[PDB]
Formats: structure tokens, C-alpha cells, sequence
């Protein structure tokens, strides 16, 4: 099946009153406008996103739902950086460092911690840095990307 | 004359004591560690850094010191964008997307504002962020620069 349009988000209505199938993406798979997909039921499904989310494709966005049936995202845990900035500046530092690597930032809890995935170059240049940071099995979910607004 | 090392900077000292010749450079002449330059006063100076600031010369950084004679360098105002973040969040924002780009960029007073290099393309970034903004003219000093690794 083809979808163009998402259908809104698990979190705005009762997943108890639905039958649910989840379709397993990676965080890298959920700013893809075509792509194929398989779900847990073992549906087909391709998007083709007319207006595809600017962050990308969040945990439980409804890609079809018809009388009490839905399909829906779920992302896949992956391995990622945990960063804990311990000020502005370093704040500043490793938001500029990563994104001049052009490498995936997310916000964490608090405004000083960010989630990035593991790449040995970005490891190595918070090692450099000092920034205190641990790897983790962890969900980036898109909602809390940061965005790349005009990439060179 | 060549210069292989900095001699220290202006503010470790008292200048009025000294006779002050300085160097002017742009701010994105900074980094450069072989160079050929006149001063103000039209001195002939090389610089051939062996272990040059990493992130590049700093205003009143000393060429050259003998007697009460100091070579030091200026940076030249230029044309900035003046940014100031409203919140953490924000500066991180500003941080990763200025990266993106590659574009330069300095910390100011505040630990929310920053200055970048004016270009056409970080003003239209900044002015779609809807991040508070104006434009300048000020210096770029190197030891506010964030640099990359
Ligand atoms: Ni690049």
C-alpha cells in the first residue's frame, strides 16, 4: 500500500481501541520520503510522502488507519553518543563541532544534553574536547531533532 | 624581517611605554602562519609561525619586542551579523546550523550572543531560524573564535 499522508499520532487518541501494527524504522530511515517498508504483520508498505515532517518520521506516527485498524512507526533503539555539557560555551562547542561534521543532533532532557549516533570521528572529537559523554543503546526519536535549514 | 614565535600580547604590559607599530589584518588573515606583511609605519615583516595560536592571532598579539619597539597585531573591523540567543535550546540551534554551513563563528559578551562573518546566506538562515539579529560593523577576534577539530 501507498501512503502519501500521515494520519496524525498514537499519542492524540486510545492505542487500546485499535488493532496496532508497527513498522520498525531506524533513525536514518525516518526523513526518507520513498521508501519500502515491511511491518511486524508482515504488510508492505511504501511511503510517498506529499508533505513528509520536517524532523522526519516520530515514534507512533499513523501511517494508515481504516475502521480500527492502524499502522504505525516505531523506532528502533541504535547506538548512541549521550552528551553532558557542563556550560554555554560547551554547549556552543560541540553543537558547532558536530554540525560541521554534518552528523545527527538531538535534544536530550535537559538544554545541556544532546544524543548524537555513534560515529568513532564524533567520539574522538568529544574525547578531545573533554566533554563528558557515555554510548548507550538508545531511541533518537525525530521530535527532538535539531534541524539543517539551509545545508550547504 | 622573519618572525618564527609570538613574543607575548599587549595586555601584559603597559603600551605608553613602548614605541607601537602595528600590523593590520583581516579577520580571516588570522590563521595564517606564513605571510608576508608591511606594518602601518611600513615595516617589512614575514611570518614563518612554528607553533602559530590555533585559533589564529589575537588582537595585540606581539611580532616583535626590542627595546621600547613592539609589532603588534590589529584586527580590522569588518561587517558582522551580532546574534543573541533567547535560551540554551537556541544556542544550540544557532551552533549546529551555522556549522552546517561551515560559516565562521565567534562568541560575544553575553553567553548568548554570538557573531559571525557577515554573508547573504547566514543572514537568510538566521532571519528563517526567526533568531534575533542585527548587522554591524565589529571585530572578529581570534580568541573568541569556536574553531573545529
Ligand atoms: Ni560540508
Amino acid at each position: 500500500m501507498i501512503i502519501e499522508r500521515l494520519v496524525g499520532n498514537l499519542r492524540d487518541l486510545n492505542p487500546l481501541d485499535f488493532s496496532v501494527d508497527y513498522v520498525d524504522l531506524e533513525w536514518f530511515e525516518t526523513r526518507k520520503k520513498i521508501a519500502r517498508f515491511k511491518t511486524r504483520q508482515g504488510k508492505d508498505i511504501a511511503i510517498r510522502l506529499k508533505d513528509a515532517p520536517k524532523l522526519g518520521l516520530s515514534q507512533g506516527d499513523i501511517l494508515f488507519k481504516e475502521e480500527k485498524e492502524i499502522i504505525a512507526v516505531n523506532i528502533l533503539d541504535s547506538e548512541v553518543i549521550h552528551i553532558q555539557a557542563k556550560s554555554v560555551a560547551e554547549v556552543a562547542k560541540i553543537c558547532y563541532e558536530i554540525g560541521n561534521r554534518h552528523a545527527a543532533l538531538y535534544y536530550g532532557e535537559s538544554q545541556f544534553e544532546f544524543k548524537t549516533p555513534f560515529e568513532k570521528p564524533t567520539l574522538a572529537l568529544l574525547e578531545k574536547l573533554g566533554v563528558q559523554n557515555r554510548v548507550l543503546s538508545s531511541k533518537l526519536d525525530s521530535k527532538e531533532r535539531l534541524t539543517v535549514s539551509m545545508p550547504h
